[PDB]
């Protein structure tokens, strides 16, 4: 339910995760700095506190508040209650990071005040909301 | 829109399509013998016929009428008219074929009376219904 | 030791194969037209009527005599008669074939005149010459 | 040429490693604890010595060295893109490349999971290619 990779700390290349998905609760990756700081979180809401299917963009410091939230179109949250095999991957590009899922890319999202790279640390977490079907991690990747 | 693979008749591995979904349409892949008989057809109606969501499968001889709709749940239609990259699987066993999503299965289906394997033609086909993101087709394998 | 796929006329994308190499003998890839003409043979010569380890290219009408024969430089022959999987790739561009090899693209080779394509078959051919472990054919492809 | 991914301690799962090798030096896998012990170390010598294409792996906290046959170094001047897999099995470590087993080895005492480290280092002697690493992996 809760794994992480740490990584030598990285400026550029990518993140990637593949899972299977959750009927009910949320996917969420955090990509880290030492400080701890959640330079991205990247919370993908299957059925999470009434909310369905709703992706969410967001950084803060680590004892500190949620910046505005993000909410990009295009996640492939399955219809019907259906589970699949989800691959995401988070580029860190120069500008900022770049979100894509199978392949096809969802949103760039600016690094925020004070939060830019190296990401040090890559975390996934499942939290459920008594799903039928739990996510299954399957791999969290580095791409150089 | 159309576009197919001739194979030297298999009774085993497999066959492969990677394709972009469409928001609306459908996207079936037929699976013929020699004789143009439809051993199998899977049918992902995205928006179709005011059908929306449904996996269909059927078999048919070739100026024949269909048998019985099999309709499987847990095939990857997106939810909220997004589009995705979708991989499917169709395995030739002894006995029937075996359909599979992101490697995911989905079911299994014995073949019909008298439209046993080999198969010799996989093809992908298309059909719009007025779609603003139209079925794009990656590739198209066969697995031994 | 013999497969083939017949994909509709192809002026575009690529055409791809994966199989287990063999400890000597010959793989040949061919890409025909619909008059049969040999638009290219990649030709991985492991061990093949005195040469090992060798990579050749080609074109010939149906009826006619080869070409001038280019043998490319970086295909992955493993040393030391041992096996792996190879997985190739030859790319239908505007102007000529690019040949690639896990990833790495091998040579670029412009069309022989009278050969352009439309491709309308590619077929994969081990030939042995005594090996202790023959070839196996893993996949053919067609990207679109 | 040195990367690592550190993991929460796994003790089942598999570790991937791709990357395009060179046509000299050795490129070095290592796994490790939370102590820098070298659980097990996947040491793919192109050239490396005197030696030319041979896999060695060893543990150490040296001890016998395994040398098995199999991995897929290129002939010639040659270089390719290179798949590496270890599962951490019940027994031990599993090794394929290219999606095909190459051997087995059993943990030895003192040395078992769970795994903290996966670590690629390419050491150079010389190359005209240098190795270019693509991507490191955790398995769960
Ligand atoms: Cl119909």
């Amino acid at each position: 339910p809760i794994q992480s990779i740490k990584v030598d700390p990285m400026k550029s290349g990518g993140l990637g995760v593949v899972y299977r998905s959750p009927d009910k609760g949320r996917v969420s990756l955090y990509l880290y700095n030492d400080g701890e700081d959640i330079l991205l979180v990247v919370d993908a809401r299957f059925d999470w506190r009434g909310e369905q299917n709703v992706l969410v963009l967001n950084s803060k410091f680590a004892g500190g508040e949620w910046g505005p939230e993000v909410r990009p179109e295009g996640f492939p949250f399955p219809c019907c209650g259906y589970v699949t095999t989800i691959t995401v991957r988070v580029e860190i590009g120069a500008d900022g990071f770049t979100l894509s899922a199978n392949g096809i890319e969802i949103v760039k999202y600016p690094y925020r005040d004070g939060l830019p790279p190296p990401v040090t640390k890559f975390q996934y977490v499942f939290q459920d909301q008594g799903a039928s079907e739990t996510a299954q991690l399957e791999s969290l990747s580095a791409y150089y």
